[PDB]
Order: structure tokens, then sequence, then C-alpha cells
């Protein structure tokens, strides 16, 4: 999510 992956969450 925020159309990124990282931080365990897209
Ligand atoms: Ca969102």
């Amino acid at each position: 999510x925020x159309a990124s992956l990282x931080x365990a969450s897209l």
C-alpha cells in the first residue's frame, strides 16, 4: 500500500 511494497505491507 502507498502503491509500494515494504514495511510488511502493500
Ligand atoms: Ca491506502
